[PDB]
């Protein structure tokens, strides 16, 4: 067996993730560009997103929700979140 | 936002983990019995499994893979692994 850190290899790029928000509702008010930058792609319902790396799923996004802060709130061990924001950032949010 | 994906905390029992392997691919030649015993549950994607305790992810399972040995190979600090098999076993595998 091999260790893996990335659940969805097909969603590793920003463009691949951002494309999934083509049919995302304008009533949500969290920006799909920022969601995509934070590792998330749209998977169903009104606003379900998953992280391509940790495979964590978040929904019921509130206006003013910060995609990176939510990622660190719920999924602090995510290796993508660590690579971009660093463990200091995560420790701060936790 | 709210999490909706499954938590490692729901996978603490052998039975709950075993249950996840209902659709485990026939082509993957490692038995769900030994996987569940070793702390792993199936995440529904391909042959990806995760440990309920250390959250380690393993894929690409090969014929004859011993899940306990693989757990010790890749995640030697896992507290579940330590509790069941011991550090003597883990050290043995690591060298
Ligand atoms: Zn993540
Ligand atoms: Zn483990």
């Amino acid at each position: 067996s091999m260790r893996y850190t990335v659940s969805n290899l097909s969603m590793q790029t920003h463009a691949a993730r951002f494309k999934t928000f083509f049919n995302w509702p304008s009533s949500v008010l969290v920006n799909p560009e920022q969601l995509a930058s934070a590792g998330f792609y749209y998977v169903g319902n009104s606003d379900d997103v998953k992280c391509f790396c940790c495979d964590g799923g978040l929904r019921c996004w509130e206006s003013g929700d910060d995609p990176w802060v939510q990622h660190a709130k719920w999924f602090p061990r995510c290796e993508y979140l660590i690579r971009i924001k660093g463990q200091e950032f995560i420790r701060q949010v936790q």
